[PDB]
């Protein structure tokens, strides 16, 4: 059983999913994702929902070098839930590089319309990093990876995983 302290100190990422997909007990479906910078309105990322072991657990971004600079951004996550009740809907989300901590975003989803679509709004707040650690990033496309840790009722339930480009494409 894997709770929210369990994570919350985590110096590297995991070397594999922490809960299976049978274990999102909640249905809980992400439908569409949206990144905005909260400095200039410009949309950094967009994509909507339309046997990988992965089974879409797995993303890649491909951002440019200022997306590192940037002070905070605005992600707006649709997502679909079951019958059953979701309450102290909890994700906590850690970034690494090289097996280095960079950030990890502790986020409380608001009240959970269960059986519908519901519409949450995340603030990242970015650290900032040191030019070493900037070049190093831009230099290492994917290298940057990250875990999504979903807790309900401190009780995990999805296990998400993604790595990172920052070299423009
Ligand atoms: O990739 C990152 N943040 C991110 C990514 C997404 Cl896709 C969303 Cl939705 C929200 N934030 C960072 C940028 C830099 C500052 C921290 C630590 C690392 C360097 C990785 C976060």
């Amino acid at each position: 059983p894997i709770g929210p302290e369990d994570v919350l100190g985590l110096q590297r990422i995991t070397g594999d999913y922490l809960c299976s997909p049978e274990e999102n007990i909640y249905k809980i479906d992400f439908v569409r994702f949206k990144i905005r910078d909260m400095d200039s309105g410009t949309v950094l990322f967009e994509i909507k929902k339309p046997l990988d072991p992965n089974a879409g657990r797995f993303v890649r971004y491909q951002f440019t070098p200022a997306f590192l600079r940037l002070r905070q951004v605005g992600a707006t996550v649709e997502f679909t839930v079951g019958d059953k009740p979701v309450n102290n809907f909890r994700m906590i989300e850690r970034h690494y590089f090289r097996n280095q901590l960079l950030k990890s975003f502790d986020f409380h989803f608001g009240f959970c319309i269960p059986s519908s679509k519901n519409t949450c709004e995340h603030i990242y707040d970015f650290p900032p990093l040191s030019e070493e650690l900037i070049s190093e990033m831009i230099r290492h496309p994917y290298e940057t990876q990250s875990d999504s840790f979903y807790f309900v009722d401190d009780r995990l339930v999805m296990h998400n995983k993604a790595d990172y480009s920052y070299s423009g494409t």
